[PDB]
């Protein structure tokens, strides 16, 4: 039974499970100075709340796909859910930020649960026609949480603590839990067979071995990084570094990620009309533009934070535009299984964000402003180099 009227309770649980764990960060970075400061822990650890939640997303991303295909997608999809549910609530008891940031690591995990079950049973269940609008309500949520997720937390902790977060995001995700149990479908078409690692192993080398793709793949990770290391740091920038209020902190996120969803308006408009080649060219103008305006002015003057805004928030436009034109190449790069180029890609581009933050973290902690954006605009860059390669 492809779709259904009564089926849409699937798709809607697996949404509302994809956003919890989307404020599970977005939320969190800037409660993470009320956690540094409960711990009396150092703002170095700010950053690495986030690294660490990123590290185990790519940590079963490789295994979840083809495993569900084996024991069903359902039972995968739940324990995924589950796990999320009991690592949040768990980290109640931390008693020191190590502990705390082990933890984070655990709650990421359910990360790659998303994309390599729940999407991959969405796929199976539904019409095309149907999954393209699940689909785009998915990367809608994507795009509303790193603009909902910091304004939400930044009021969070001015009155609630920041333990009550992680019971909110349990909260959310055991609704989806008692949904996808009713909902969500046995999609899995493998159920029985054997499952070969040293075979899986394979299939990721020969992947690995098609440069056109892996240059993809790498370009993607270092042309977002500078969007992810603003969410990662951001709350020590602002606070701690500007010595500024809260509330500046939330407004500066405004027209940042206004500028991304402002360029995804911008691409559905323009899709029929460009393609992706000339996309990709196009958002390239203010990706890099707005990366060198950052980092010359704060180079000039560390201090000056609202042309650091600036400068992010004409690339996160170019990312808006550029960035799911990139993904979609990227993916037709290679002719293996869908699945296991998705996971390779995920899993590069993670590899990328983990090390990029702290290696953000360590230039804003000994150089400002100045170095924070002059790492990004490497990456930028890194990116800008991969795409003449991978265009010609
Ligand atoms: C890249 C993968 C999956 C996409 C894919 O496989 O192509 C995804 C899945 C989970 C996604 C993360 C969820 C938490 C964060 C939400 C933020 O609002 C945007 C940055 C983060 C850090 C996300 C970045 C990226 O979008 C991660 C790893
Ligand atoms: C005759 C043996 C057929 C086995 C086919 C199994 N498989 C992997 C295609 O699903
Ligand atoms: C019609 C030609 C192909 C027939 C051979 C199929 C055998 C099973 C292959 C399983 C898929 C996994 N792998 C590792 C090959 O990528």
């Amino acid at each position: 039974a492809r779709l259904g009227r009564q089926a849409l309770l699937f798709p809607l649980c697996l949404v509302l499970y994809e956003f919890s764990t989307y404020i599970g960060n977005d939320m969190i970075q800037p409660g993470m100075l009320a956690v540094v400061e409960q711990y009396q822990a150092g703002i170095d650890w700010v950053p690495t709340s986030m690294t660490a939640y990123l590290a185990g997303g790519m940590f079963l991303q490789w295994l979840l796909g083809p495993l569900s295909d084996r024991i069903g997608r359902r039972p995968v999809m739940l324990a995924g859910v589950v796990w999320f549910i009991v690592t949040c609530l768990a980290i109640l008891l931390a008693q020191n930020i190590e502990q705390f940031t082990l933890l984070r690591f655990l709650q990421g995990i359910s990360l790659c649960f998303i994309g390599a079950v729940g999407y991959a049973a969405i796929r199976e269940s539904f019409e095309e026609a149907v999954c393209i609008k699940i689909t785009a309500l998915m990367a809608n949520v994507a795009l509303i949480a790193p603009l909902l997720g910091p304004l939400v937390g930044a009021a969070w902790i001015h009155v609630l603590p920041w333990e009550g977060m992680f019971v909110l995001f349990a909260a959310l995700a055991a609704i989806s839990f008692f949904g996808l149990q009713r909902a969500m479908p046995e999609t899995a078409t493998r159920i029985g067979e054997k499952l070969s690692l040293k075979e899986l192993g394979r299939d990721y080398k020969l992947v690995l071995k098609n440069g056109r793709f892996v240059a993809g793949a790498l370009a993607l990770g270092f042309v977002s990084l500078p969007l992810l290391a603003w969410i990662a740091q951001s709350p020590i920038i602002i606070i701690t570094g500007e010595q500024l209020s809260s509330y500046e902190y939330g407004l500066l996120q405004v027209p940042i990620f206004g500028a991304l969803i402002a360029g995804n308006l911008l691409l559905a408009r323009l899709t029929s009309r460009r393609t992706v080649r000339s996309l990709i060219i196009m958002g390239g103008w203010p990706i890099m533009i707005g990366l060198l305006v950052a980092a010359a002015a704060t180079v000039i003057s560390s201090h000056a934070y609202l042309w650091m805004t600036a400068g992010l928030s004409i690339y996160a436009f170019g990312i808006g535009l550029a960035n799911a034109g990139l993904v979609r190449l990227t993916l037709f790069a290679s002719d293996m299984s869908k699945g296991t180029v998705s996971a390779a890609m995920g899993m590069l581009q993670m590899l990328i964000f983990t090390v990029g933050i702290e290696i953000s973290k360590h230039a804003w902690l000994n150089g400002g402003n100045g170095l924070f954006n002059l790492f990004n605009l490497v990456n930028g860059i890194l990116w800008l180099s991969l795409m003449v390669i991978f265009l010609k």
